[PDB]
């Protein structure tokens, strides 16, 4: 695969708004995120649509593609980071400068709607992109959880590429929709013990593919959707969905023969899942959809909309040890 | 194509709940729909999940598939009608008895989420199915709008298959979210003049394909999504969506090269579209996404979630005369 240069303390991070104009609509949280990374020693380059609004989005399709492309053209930038997701990143895909991405590989990082770009860029270029922090939701998070997010971010992107990397498990996590865009917290978030579960036995090693599942529907069937292959590990997460929507998306995967191919599934923790009073969890819904197909599942990986968030390279081999309850990166993902 | 026998007054209609359990949650409107069709002279057979609830759905995936299949097996049933949509019809697709459908073709009719079934059945069998009335939302509607819906339903399904059929445009329509499941009415719905627009010139004739666009994402890429071919007329409608979602869905189509194949697009009236203050309509968003592609568009066809609703056969040729501002069925769609 195509690999970007690793991150280092003091590097320049460029940010872009490929969908929701949250540098305006969540300006306080944005400023907190900016200050957080600056105090860590990073230099920041603001994308050209920072501070702009086109109602539900940061700008036109072409304006947003231009914003992203301009960061790719900047030789000083090591990391290109999403400000926030939304709904509309998939629009940009016909207009991204893929040749420039290949010529100037950089760390591309974000999550949620930005999945369209992460997956699309990988499909077109083979570049290993990252499911991880977006500036506003991830680094604008109040302490204590932001520190754990940062620890993963800096560890994954700066570590020496020697031997496997085994993930730490966050001690506590939260998904509460509070403390969003103000100077002070209203009150501390509920801190849940980590209830991540490893359903299965032995070790499964394979290329990880996926991201935000709802977002994948916007690129599905196109040349920008990476082909899922035999032996892949499917990584999927969703946010604030009804159980009805979760069944729909799982069945979509079933119909597409995804569950005939993959050797394991990683479910990211689902932020504020709405069970409609059924008290069922997404894993139970997946089990029904699977219809007896035995696939080992890591249920509740901390790489999703919940806090804290781990950083995950997409398109490289992972090993999930279901016996020892851990997950590792086993393939080089940066230069 | 595989063609069902035409409907006749006095025939038996079977109904099924492939997703939301609205025979329970909208019981008053359900009873109104039942009484409406019975008064017209139709006999009704209730699917086995009528009156059942599994929280967000009528029952398990397999039970819902069985409910539908049992109606196919009933020799007295000439029309199989959805009670209502939801989110979860796509789950049923691996379990529908397609061979039984081929062996005894019937009129299959519904809309919204039921698109998954209409499209899936067409993909597997070539049966001409119908985008049209569901028992609860369509026939549980209060007069006067229900009468116009019924007029189309009965005309399309009972008429002699000789010569083209040209649609009659409803004089007035509504999308107002009142008088749903209430026993009585305080006032009639606000009525709007029909603002259907024909953007283009000349005449376009091609096979119509599509349905509820959001629902199509649940079957996309699979063997149950009928292939869109050169010359097709794309029919798409959505309900209660944000402009953000609408851009995402239009861009999905663009990425899939759909706009390189279609001869025209029909946009169904979008029930309670949320423009996010932009004052933009779906057509304007489509125009941006198209990026200069000169595809003629029928904007605001009355075959969607708005009232009244016309009945449309899927998978047969239509002719849209953009100069004379009309739309016709030009291919035999019942035996
Ligand atoms: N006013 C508010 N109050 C408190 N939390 C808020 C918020 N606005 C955004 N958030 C939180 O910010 C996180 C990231 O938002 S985000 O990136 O735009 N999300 C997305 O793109 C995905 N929701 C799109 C995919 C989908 O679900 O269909 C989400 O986890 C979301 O919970
Ligand atoms: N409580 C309520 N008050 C007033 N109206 C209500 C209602 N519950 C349902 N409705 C109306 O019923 C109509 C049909 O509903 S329905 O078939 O389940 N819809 C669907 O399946 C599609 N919404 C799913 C596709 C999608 O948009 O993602 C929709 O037009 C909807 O407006």
């Amino acid at each position: 695969p195509l690999l970007a240069a690793p991150l280092a303390v003091g590097d320049t991070i460029g940010f872009f708004s490929s969908s929701a104009p949250a540098t305006v609509t969540a300006k306080n949280r944005f400023f907190r995120g900016v200050e957080f990374l600056q105090r860590k020693g990073f230099k920041l380059v603001s994308g050209k649509l920072t501070g702009k609004t086109d109602f539900y989005r940061s700008g036109t399709i072409k304006e947003r593609a231009q914003e992203f492309n301009e960061l790719v053209y900047n030789p000083d930038i090591t990391c290109i980071m999403s400000t926030i997701g939304g709904d509309n990143s998939n629009s940009l895909l016909p207009f991204l400068d893929y040749d420039a991405i290949i010529a100037n590989p950089k760390i591309i990082i974000g999550y949620s709607d930005t999945t369209a770009l992460l997956a699309g860029i990988y499909a077109k270029t083979g570049l290993i992109t990252f499911y991880g922090p977006a500036l506003i939701p991830s680094f604008g998070e109040h302490p204590p959880l932001v520190d754990i997010t940062y620890e993963s971010f800096i560890k994954i992107l700066t570590r020496k590429q020697s031997g496997i990397y085994t993930y730490t498990l966050p001690e506590k996590w939260s998904d509460e929709s509070i403390n969003w865009n103000e100077n002070k917290i209203l009150r501390p978030k509920k801190l849940y013990k980590n209830n991540c579960a490893f359903y299965g036995s032995g070790k499964v090693e394979g290329r990880v593919i996926g991201g935000n599942l709802n977002t994948l529907t916007g690129i599905w069937g196109s040349e920008w959707m990476p082909e899922i292959r035999n032996g892949d590990i499917l990584f999927i997460e969703d946010s604030r969905k009804s159980i009805a929507t979760v069944e729909r998306l799982f069945s979509m995967l079933k119909l597409n023969r995804v569950f005939d191919k993959v050797s394991a599934i990683i479910l990211g923790k689902h932020e504020l899942f709405d069970c409609a009073g059924s008290k069922r969890r997404p894993y139970e819904v997946l089990t029904e959809v699977l219809d007896g197909k035995q696939i080992p599942v890591l249920d509740g990986f901390d790489c999703s909309h919940t806090h804290p968030m781990l950083t995950l390279p997409l398109g490289v081999k992972l090993a999930i040890d279901f016996d020892n309850k851990n997950i590792s990166i086993t393939e080089q993902y940066l230069s």
